[PDB]
């Protein structure tokens, strides 16, 4: 840079593009007469720093009277009309004539090398080549000096052109996009609930992902791809592609570099490259995961993320699917369980007839890329779609008429929406109960216009307030008016809702097959004090590791079970206490017979209009728990004001009311006994407490995360309550787990 005022003695480059380390540019395509080799031209073409084409091979094809000209505007027609990305002599060159290179099969040799002008390179030669290929010892002959060059860091900014592969697998799945866009050549059957990309400007879909754009996350830990993300996008989505088009074992960068097909040394960058971004993408749990196992000797990260030390706590979804990720990666990993069973708010009662049961969760609430629907496959279990039909019964006896609860519907969600409409104006500070909001617009909606309702008109509203009661998981006048649905903004899982038939604790029991878990030690004390953390038993049993992720209940959070050492933060318990530990309870009866059938007609569940507001939440709704409709199990809940109102009755006088409730839905018919039944008492279950958070009156969905920050890199936090996105569900659990395996093991 100085000293260089003398055009005279400034430096000779022999390629015009600036910082080529080439100074012997020789040409590639011997295409025309008078190819320069490696002898002068008036101009040498960049195409990688390896790379290059001389100026007679550039007129070869751009020139019309040329008699490559053909072959190139055959080419150059074809391009603009599939892509998007511009026609160039030297894209052309990139597409069309650049040799293909392959790596040697053999584990003695796995030198690159080039192929010949006219093999064409398909997915079975690159999975078995050899050296010398269409007698002596071609596996001595030295690797063309080029192929070190690559793997150097500067080299792929000294690319020209993004590689676009050819013949990719994620080619069906995009055919909505421009091959380009998408990191494939313009010139060119799975699992139902497995849309895996979203298709181009749809929003809304969990879980899908950009084909075309990079995420946060993925240019935070790729950064070199911020100029062009396309040799990036182009192999995630591959690697996606096949994960898909096979779940049930585990996706690794050999079955992937067969179908990685470019012409050029680029190639080279690419089998490269995939390999980090494949390990990247088993980290967030993206691919191999689920309830695959592996089990024994062969792990799914390099062994440098290996002996790091885990300490769990909570045998629950979020416990479980950390420690499968972490037991998976190879990390060392130790699972404490306080009850004596693992499952937490999962746990199926089997003992009834033919049928199963859910205690805890049995509903899945979106299909469409949700983890449970993955795992649903790998395990080969089947999950019935709850149908539209859900007329709600009367006491005794009536079904309401549709148009009432069609009328009554308009008029509950136009309160929400004056609700809603208030909000935007209101800050933490001026949260109102939604329950007091919702009864003082109602109040000056009749107040105002004239307009009174019937009695029955009235219990059908209340109908709807009650089933709010059951999503917030307490009684109205606890939830934030300001950010009850906070939730719901975000995008969320699409598709079918299905009961899961053989339960949520069959994919439970598998992710926990063969792991070190801890019964009946419960924790009381996490010390990460010092250098390493250690937890010890209510009993006095000491455990000790690297870092521990603590997966516990929002209730048992709240009151201190656990003592922190040094203790939490001031702003993380203001938000433990932000939220609310909601409760509903379940019922499940066993008749000796279908009693409902003639009535509900095949229906999946019937609703129960109630008679007072004050018992709202009194078995607002029947499920029918066999979908083959051929056993005879009903199962209802109890939510709001109602959970409280049965915490002082035993058993046996709550599975009274609900006959009664049963016999004056059914009021001109016979009903028989149950032979078998349970009541949940979660509320009281001294480990757990509760059935899912919700924003308490004041709180703010941002509490979720706050609550799942870990603590200087040791202390991490899951659970159905750390993760804002997807809160409450059994689903939302398991990708939290997901989400803190990926940072421990990072
Ligand atoms: C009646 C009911 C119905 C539900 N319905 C559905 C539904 O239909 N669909 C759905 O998706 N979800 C449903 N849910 C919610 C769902 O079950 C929870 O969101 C999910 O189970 C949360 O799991 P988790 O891993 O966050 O914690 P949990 O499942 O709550 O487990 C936490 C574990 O922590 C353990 N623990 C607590 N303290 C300690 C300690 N000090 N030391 C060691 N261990 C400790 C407990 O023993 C427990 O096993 C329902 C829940 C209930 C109760
Ligand atoms: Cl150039
Ligand atoms: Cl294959
Ligand atoms: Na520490
Ligand atoms: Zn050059
Ligand atoms: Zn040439
Ligand atoms: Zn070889």
């Amino acid at each position: 840079p100085l000293g260089s005022e003398f055009k005279g003695l400034r430096r000779r480059r022999k390629c015009e593009k600036a910082g080529c380390t080439a100074t012997c540019p020789v040409c590639f395509a011997s295409a025309s007469e008078r190819c320069a080799k490696n002898g002068y031209t008036s101009r040498w073409y960049h195409l990688s720093c390896g790379e290059h084409f001389c100026n007679e091979c550039f007129d070869h094809y751009y020139r019309s009277h040329k008699d490559g000209y053909d072959k190139y505007t055959t080419w150059k027609k074809i391009w603009t009309s599939n892509g998007k990305t511009e026609p160039s002599p030297k894209a052309f060159m990139a597409d069309q004539q650049l040799p293909y290179w392959v790596q040697c099969t053999k584990p003695e040799c796995r030198k690159w090398r080039q192929l010949t002008k006219e093999i064409q390179l398909t997915p079975q030669i690159a999975k078995t080549y050899r050296c010398g290929m269409k007698t002596s010892d071609h596996c001595s002959l030295p690797e063309d000096l080029r192929v070190l060059e690559v793997s150097n860091h500067w080299w792929y900014s000294m690319l020209i052109l993004p590689p676009l592969l050819k013949d990719s697998v994620a080619a069906p799945l995009l055919s909505a996009y421009y091959p380009d866009c998408v990191g494939m050549s313009p010139s060119c059957g799975m699992n139902r609930y497995f849309q895996p990309f979203y298709q181009p400007n749809e929003c809304g879909k969990a879980l899908c992902v950009r084909p075309d754009v990079m995420e946060l996350d993925e240019l935070y830990e790729f950064p070199e791809y911020s100029r062009d993300p396309t040799m990036y996008l182009a192999l995630r989505n591959l690697i996606l592609a096949l994960w898909y088009t096979n779940c049930k074992e585990a996706l690794t960068p050999q079955k992937c570099i067969p179908h990685i097909i470019v012409r050029g040394l680029v190639r080279i960058r690419c089998v490269q490259e995939v390999e980090r971004i494949l390990y990247f993408m088993t980290r967030k749990g993206l691919i191999n995961t689920g309830v695959l196992s592996v089990g024994a000797d062969q792990y799914l990260l390099p062994k440098d993320y290996h002996n790091k030390s885990v300490i769990i706590i909570g045998a629950g979804p979020a416990g479980l699917a950390a420690a499968r990720q972490l037991h998976n990666f190879g990390i060392k990993v130790t699972v404490l369980e306080a009850k004596d069973r693992i499952g937490g708010r999962v746990w199926d009662d089997k003992s009834f007839k033919g049928v199963t049961v859910g205690r805890g969760a049995q509903i899945v609430n979106g299909c469409i890329n949700n983890p449970v629907a993955l795992m649903c496959e790998q395990l080969g279990i089947s999950m019935h779609k709850f149908g539209e039909r859900c007329d709600l019964i009367q006491e005794g006896g009536r079904i309401t008429d549709p148009t009432i609860d069609k009328r009554m519907d308009f008029h509950f969600n136009a309160l929400l929406d004056v609700v809603s409409e208030w909000r935007k104006d209101k800050t933490q500070l001026q949260d109102v109960p939604l329950g007091e909001k919702i009864e003082e617009i109602y109040k000056a909606f009749i107040k105002e216009s004239g307009i009174q309702f019937s009695e029955l008109e009235g219990q059908v509203l209340q109908f709807h307030l009650s089933n709010l009661e059951y999503a917030c998981g307490s009684n109205l006048h606890q939830v934030s008016a300001r950010s009850w649905d906070h939730n719901e903004f975000f995008a969320q899982f699409a598709g079918d809702h299905t009961l899961l038939t053989p339960g949520y604790s069959v994919i439970i029991e598998k992710l926990a097959e063969g792991l070190d878990i801890q019964l009946k030690s419960p924790v009381q004390c996490i010390d990460y004090s010092g250098d390493e953390v250690q937890v010890t038993t209510t009993d006095g049993t000491g455990y000790s590791a690297q870092k521990v992720l603590v997966t516990v209940p929002l209730a048992l959070l709240q009151k201190g079970a656990i003592q922190f050492n040094p203790p939490l933060s001031e702003k993380k318990m203001k938000a433990i206490n932000s939220l609310g530990a909601g409760i509903i309870e379940k019922i499940a009866l066993q008749f000796p017979y279908r009693f409902w059938d003639s009535k509900v007609q095949g229906a999946d569940f019937f609703g129960h209009v109630p008679p007072s507001a004050s018992k709202r939440g009194l078995f607002a709704v029947f499920y029918d728990m066999d979908p083959q409709k051929k056993h005879s199990v009903l199962m209802s809940v109890i939510a709001g004001e109602a959970v409280a109102s049965v915490r002082t009755l035993d058993d046996k006088q709550v599975l009274q009311q609900c006959m009664a409730t049963l016999r004056e839905l059914f009021k001109e018919q016979e009903v028989p006994d149950p032979t078998k039944y349970f009541v949940t008492r979660w509320s009281t279950d001294p480990w757990i407490q509760m059935a899912y958070s919700f924003v308490k009156t004041g709180g703010s969905g941002e509490a979720y995360d706050i609550i799942a920050e870990d603590i200087q890199g040791t202390v991490f936090f899951a659970g159905e309550a750390t993760n804002r996105h997807f809160p409450q569900t059994v689903t939302g659990a398991y990708l939290s787990g997901v989400r803190e395996a990926s940072k421990i093991a990072a």
